[PDB]
């Protein structure tokens, strides 16, 4: 007795909908015998065939397939001792038609000598192209010829065929139903095919009619029309009464993404175009701005000349061309005005940011105003000073020119005297800002949100990654085809982290490379702290792929829960705009969250240069180890309660 | 004759090797007969199927089914007088048995009377659960069963059926076959049952047996066997040699939204959300910093505590104290350090941003500085001022405290001169800043990225929602069935695009409540013309939904291509820099993008008030005018080959 499923019970129910799938099954199949398995659809005859082959657990009952219980210690049918053809079609459509058979032949420890000899004779046998041609562009009706060759390449003691012949020509089906009774005729090999119409299932050795849960009938087909006396089959069912499953598996890993050209540009080539931008368009103060500057000395005659030529050494001449000498030439343009309402009308029209307006004697109460001192009068104090008007709208436009008026100030005020033989210490403010601690006087944006989008790419990649693969692999019924062939969950686990790794260290070492050697982001901390830093807050990210991959089977439904909790974090991490500016109350809600504490810890590691012994620097180690721990306790327990 | 294809011709593919399917086609059903198509392979007889209904077209081919020919207005066959059962179930989900029985009624204009009895006989008959079982809660073989009483619901003159008796039982089978041998009693109506099993094929009157896209047999049953002398049709075949349409249409699309709480969820309870937090954490100036005072005139006590008193009117007594007493109370918090090099090192250690360090005779040097003036002894100069070590780690920090510090010697030096009987307007740099035309001389940083934050959630919430729902619907055959009821394509796209505008005006209304209303965004220009330009950068975004489901058939494929290109954009249209920092080059293509001209209209039309008769206002309404007839012209370019 090759199979044994003597009082089988199992049951779906909700305590509300009890669906007694299997009631009570008393089937027995004996070796060397085709074994058919006739019924509705998939009422109870597509989980008996899991439950035979230990896919599903069973309820209380009985069972035996060859040596003892399935998934035992004996790798009795859990194995290279079992033949399993799916209901679908479980193919890689990445794979070749012989690179198909040789990685399901190393999958089973064969040779690659008779690989290629079995390949030969089930390609003759088959009538199938040549071994050059992908699965994913043949027909649909030809791939599951495909998928029974599979089925058949190592000729094991128990097939398990699930609709072996259902879109097949009956001319190559005559020949496909010789070779299972030629293969079967010694009592060495067994088949059982578990079809859904009758009339083809005639030729086997012993039929089982399967209803309700339950077979109703058991013996030969031949003792079942003379036993009911019927002229056909139909009228009788009207009864109204361990290292080579690595290395052959990573392989297939390696090789689903090189054939995808669009997910290889979506995982290596996106996050180098993503930094260059980034490195090019933010971050770098606003240059060429405008500016509309109205001169009562000179001679109005066009409007991008004045003439502005003053004397250096001493007598001050005219005291407003020379401050305009001293303003910055990088990022402000000066055009003229001949009145100071034409100059203010221009601002509020978009033509310019601001006004100058110098009067028609700033010259004589200037020189006149720093002689008097602290005895002046208002006369002088008000017809001595220039007069901006600023469109302050924009921030950040607004303090660059709020600044480079009052630095070329200080410049014009260092150099009037000076060259009158004096102290250029005396034209300065009392609060002096000595050397900075870190940094330096004239600080980047970049440098600052540079370290925030160095574990944003790296930690989200690595969840769309993750998720996809092990969704879209899932419910295609390829991790339950391969587990059958003996590839328990423990290397395909294994191998997708190694996978996920490899293509993980290169995606560091280019966004790394693109942003310090080139467009000179400085580091000025240990490289080496800072690799091992990104590297882990991507394992942190991979290990958030299978959460998602654990609760959401549609591929639709974890798009929506990756984007759905990716986006509110990094408007709580601190990676646009400093911690500090948020109300704490909600600082403290945010500093738990998975990028916030490792972003800061980065950040201190390359602007300032700290080592890992500070207190600031470790805190974003064990952060980004903690929810790994949490990552991989809320997966398991998803899987444990489902 | 209710069918004739005679000199059927079809064929396609590569150019070298056509597939030609439809070779030399003769085929012929007369009315009151049930037609039965057998075939193998499952794929050249579907594609006749859909050349009879009119979904494809022929190449060099009579045809003639009912009236003149598929497609045309004189005699069409799509329509109330065809019913289509698809080889796969192309039902809804989330819909009930009852609500799709409805839904489909109203298609074909049928009252509810009529329907509910046509739904009360089928149910009774085909042995189904009661009218409220959400469909994609039934098993397999009962939503087969509920997709051929679909069919079944308008009794028209010819059923194209596709193996509707494939997963039931059969005593199920018996009762089908009766009820379609019974219609079909008198010359009324026409059935074309195209199985892959050959032994339902008895019943009924004309078997056309296909192979290789030819018509060899056709004939009926009996007299078959009687030509080919033999007694099982197995062996036989072993011959090798309008306003209806939009109110139903509309009343699906919002209940595929409302009974999925996930996507209601994303497109409704996100931006809400997410319109929360930004208000909440980006744009504020930092509070709360530290600093590490050293004073030399009082004496240490404790780390929070000086005993900081001075002299009000005149006899300035410490001035140290007194200028302290100027210091912001909000932005700044005080901590006292006993000697210089303990308050630096302070900074180092991340204790602090930095040091003031008050000398022990300050108050004589100051009032001796002052008093001379310009003759001042340099020993003066340097012993009465405050030397400041700044941490410029940060920019965005750093500007604060360089700011904080100069603005409160200003009211020192105002405080100190006019309690001494002196004007405030001595103590001023020349450089006098007058009334901001725009800007209220107090810029926020969220006020700049408010506007440019409506149009991308606006926009990427309709590329999302558009091209996710014209996929899933196309790959499960949802859209072809419904286009044999007779839905043109036209009222297929009209019902699509009122649906997206009413949600699009629904989460419109709730990013300007939560923003403007809630957080108080300034809002200086006129609401009607902001409201306009967010609608209309949401049809922009659902026409880039039309491009993106034209090219991509996979569901997995279209996220990629999506996220591939709004984010290079969103880090290119300066939402969150001003774009002016970019370089000439660079920002002359910008320029072109889609948000790149709209987000700066309604930056100037919220931050200044501008009107719509301004450059830089309607230039952004042409630029989104444009994109939306560029994405509709290259959708329908895509559609010209595909
Ligand atoms: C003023 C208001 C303020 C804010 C608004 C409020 C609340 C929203 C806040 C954000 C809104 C959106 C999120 C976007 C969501 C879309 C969710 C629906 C998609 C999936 O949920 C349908 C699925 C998958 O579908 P599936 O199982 O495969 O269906 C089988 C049928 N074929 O299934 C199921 O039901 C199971 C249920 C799963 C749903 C989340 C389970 C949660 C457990 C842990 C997740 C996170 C852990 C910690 C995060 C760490 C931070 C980085
Ligand atoms: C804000 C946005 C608005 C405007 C922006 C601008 C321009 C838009 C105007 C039109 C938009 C586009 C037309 C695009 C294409 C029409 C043919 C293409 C796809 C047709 O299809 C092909 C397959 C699928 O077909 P296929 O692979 O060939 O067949 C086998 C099926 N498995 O598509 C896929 O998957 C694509 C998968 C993601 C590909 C890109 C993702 C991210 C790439 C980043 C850029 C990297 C490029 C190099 C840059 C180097 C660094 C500087
Ligand atoms: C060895 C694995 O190779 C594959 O064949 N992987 C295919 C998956 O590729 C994808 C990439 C991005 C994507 O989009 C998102 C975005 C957010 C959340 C989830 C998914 C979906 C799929
Ligand atoms: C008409 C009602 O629609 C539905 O019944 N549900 C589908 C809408 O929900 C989705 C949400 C996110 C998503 O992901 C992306 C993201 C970018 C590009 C494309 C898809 C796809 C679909």
């Amino acid at each position: 007795h090759a199979v044994c499923v003597r009082h089988a019970f199992k049951q779906y129910g909700s305590k509300k909908n009890p669906n007694h799938v299997l009631s009570d099954l008393n089937m027995t199949v004996a070796k060397g015998t085709i074994y058919g398995l006739l019924g509705a659809s998939g009422c109870g005859k597509t989980t008996l065939l899991s439950c035979i082959v230990g896919r599903r657990r069973l309820n209380t009952g009985e069972i035996w397939v060859l040596g003892g219980k399935p998934g035992t210690k004996g790798s009795g049918v859990p194995g290279k001792r079992v033949g399993y053809m799916p209901q679908e079609i479980a193919l890689y459509g990445e794979f070749s038609i012989k690179e198909t058979m040789m990685y399901f032949g190393w999958i089973f420890g064969m040779e690659s000598s008779e690989i290629n000899e079995r390949l030969q004779f089930l390609l003759n046998f088959l009538d199938l192209p040549s071994q050059n041609r992908l699965v994913k562009n043949l027909s649909g009706g030809q791939q599951r010829r495909v998928s029974f060759a599979v089925a058949l390449m190592h000729d094991p003691e128990l097939l398990i065929l699930d609709e072996p012949t259902v879109g097949v020509d009956p001319l190559l089906r005559q020949s496909i139903w010789n070779h299972l009774v030629q293969i079967t005729k010694d009592g060495n090999k067994t088949v059982i095919i578990t079809t859904h119409y009758i009339e083809e299932a005639r030729q086997a050795h012993t039929i089982g009619l399967m209803r309700s849960g339950k077979l109703l009938a058991e013996e030969s087909p031949h003792v079942l029309l003379s036993m009911y006396g019927c002229q056909s089959l139909e009228e009788v069912f009207l009864k109204l009464s361990s290292w080579g499953k690595i290395k052959a598996l990573l392989q297939k890993n390696f090789l689903r993404m090189w054939r995808n050209v669009g997910v290889m540009l979506f995982i290596f080539a996106l996050p180098v175009m993503q930094v260059i931008l980034f490195c090019l368009a933010i971050g770098r103060d606003p240059t060429g701005l405008k500016l509309a500057i109205v001169n009562h000395e000179k001679n109005y005659t066009n409007q991008s000349y004045q003439e502005c030529s003053f004397d250096y050494g001493c007598k001050f001449s005219y005291l407003s061309c020379r401050y305009l000498n001293n303003l910055r030439n990088s990022t402000i343009l000066k055009e003229y005005y001949p009145d100071p309402e034409s100059a203010v009308d221009a601002v509020k029209q978009g033509h310019a940011w601001g006004a100058l307006y110098f009067t028609e004697n700033f010259t004589d109460a200037l020189v006149a105003r720093m002689a008097l001192g602290k005895d002046a009068d208002p006369e002088t104090l008000d017809q001595s000073e220039v007069r901006v008007w600023l469109d302050m709208s924009n921030q950040q436009i607004g303090i660059i020119l709020q600044r480079d008026l009052q630095l070329s100030y200080q410049d014009f005020a260092k150099d009037l005297l000076g060259a009158c033989e004096q102290n250029p210490d005396l034209a300065e403010i009392p609060i002096s800002f000595k050397e900075p601690i870190y940094g330096s006087n004239k600080p980047s944006f970049t440098d600052f949100v540079a370290p925030g989008v160095i574990l944003t790419i790296v930690f989200f990649l690595a969840v769309a990654l993750t998720s996809s693969a092990l969704i879209i692999e899932r419910m295609e019924g390829l991790l339950d085809r391969s587990w059958v062939a003996g590839v328990t969950p423990g290397e395909i686990l294994f191998s997708h982290v190694v996978t996920q790794f490899v293509v993980m260290c290169g995606q560091t070492a280019l966004v790394l490379i693109f942003m310090i050697l080139v467009f000179g982001v400085q580091c000025k901390g240990d490289i080496g702290w800072v690799i091992v830093l990104t590297i882990l807050q991507g394992l942190c990210g991979m290990c958030f792929g299978f959460v998602i991959s654990a609760i959401c089977e549609l591929e639709r439904n974890a798009i929506q829960l990756a984007l759905g909790s990716f986006y509110p974090t990094l408007l709580l991490s601190g990676v646009i705009w400093p911690i500090e500016g948020m109300p704490t109350v909600l600082r403290y809600v945010s500093t738990f969250l998975p990028l916030t504490l490792a972003t800061t810890s980065l950040r201190a590691m390359l602007t300032r240069g700290w080592s890992i012994a500070e207190p600031a620097v470790y805190y974003g180690f064990l952060a980004t180890i903690i929810w790994i721990v949490a990552f991989l306790t809320i997966s398991m327990l998803v899987l444990r309660f489902k």
